[PDB]
């Protein structure tokens, strides 16, 4: 009778404290795993994020040193025909302060004097690939400069 | 006479003009190649960059990966001995609703009463794998919770 | 007539030609542009990765900051019981190698011995947090070993 | 007498098991421990890598695209040349077939002919940017071709 209500009374106590703690363990573990999860599929982003820059850069490492490699064989090909421009333009120069008489023709000096100016003066902002081929003419000029 | 003091005044012209041409040229051609020398120097520095990351991603994947699978393991075991416990529950209590005479011990029903409301009062904040053991006992309490 | 003639021939050399030219100067800058364009667009995704990873990894940081607090946290508790608990042992310990007459409750000493090695089998393989609450249980036996 | 035996008997089996279990639970705290510090080492490591990288990409960035947009100005501005070149090449080629009698001034053509196929012959193999220059002289030998 009373051993019974109060058997009813304690199997519905047990039952609501169960499913409580049932409840409870399962929302814990749910949650560190859920966070788990979510590192691991940050961790998986940033190593794909790794991986297609690191094809993205051997693409611009390809790029940029051919490109670096093509300026630097240019501009050393272009320092060897200013090196033998100075030169002869030093050889004519001390020619003509050595000699007390004429050295060289004026006509082809003052032309060379305007080209180099020209040239000069070109080169404020274009790039230094574009004066190359004039390079060629300046040399020209040095040949036929003096008497002869 | 004359003419050689034209001759040496249009030289001097001509060094100075060649020599600002010469130096303006190379400063241009080093600073081109400057450029890409050091847009070059940045770009192996990001791929090296990429690379690190990229070995120390692999690692922190295994981990993160490690850890996912095991707590994964852990937290399906729990909650496969929660479901046999709900069921065994789930059963007493109908038991106890279904016949009007006692059903199970008053002794053993509190203690297990107690023991759910200490397990589940344990769970607010530590992790959930610290409660795997008990249970343990909760079964055992289960098992001889019925008159029997 | 002939003349005519000529200036026909002439005209359409002429216009072959620089069709030719035209189209071998556009196909050239066309390529050229081609090939900066393309490795921009390489550099602007390799930057976008970098940001993405570095998203995600201040992401997987924390997650790993936090852990690696929380292990430290609860192993220096737990070493401080541990040596609490070696303390006591020792104290005893050295109580019976001293005195020649009983120390302590012989049945709390095999207990307590039994204890230790269920807790030090239990370590071989899961965590080392699940043998905290055990850690209690000892101190308590420790507490209640010697005779009083 | 016995009784004390059997005490140290079991205080040193006590001992032996104590320190065993002490040695084990302090391995595995360590080992796991260092599990996390490695990874968060590795992670940092990682951030570090993106950090370092994201900074030599803005670099890398901005290089390649202030290069793309010079050479697309540039291109730019050669293409309307080429444009305006053709629109006044097709005109004379237009007025040879239309009228029956003399158009054009048969030096210049032939002079303008062969500087095309020169220009032309050249753009096989260095940049496109070399034969802007030459796009004046065509321009100028295009204005005086016909004859007036």
């Amino acid at each position: 009778i009373r051993a019974k209500s109060r058997e009813v009374e304690l199997t519905q106590q047990f039952l609501n404290e169960f499913n409580a703690f049932k409840a409870q363990l399962e929302k814990h573990s749910s949650e560190e795993l859920a966070s788990a999860l979510k590192a691991n599929e940050q961790a998986l982003l940033a190593k794909q994020s790794n991986e297609v820059a690191l094809l993205s850069m051997k693409q611009v490492e390809e790029f940029t040193k051919i490109l670096s490699e093509k300026l630097d064989q240019e501009r050393q090909g272009r320092l060897s025909k200013l090196e033998a421009l100075n030169g002869s333009v030093q050889e004519l120069a001390e020619a003509v302060d050595q000699v007390d008489t004429l050295v060289m023709k004026s006509e082809v000096l003052s032309q060379l004097s305007l080209l180099t100016t020209l040239l000069k003066n070109k080169l404020h902002a274009e790039s230094s690939v574009k004066i190359d081929s004039e390079l060629a003419r300046l040399k020209t000029l040095c040949d036929i400069l003096p008497l002869e």
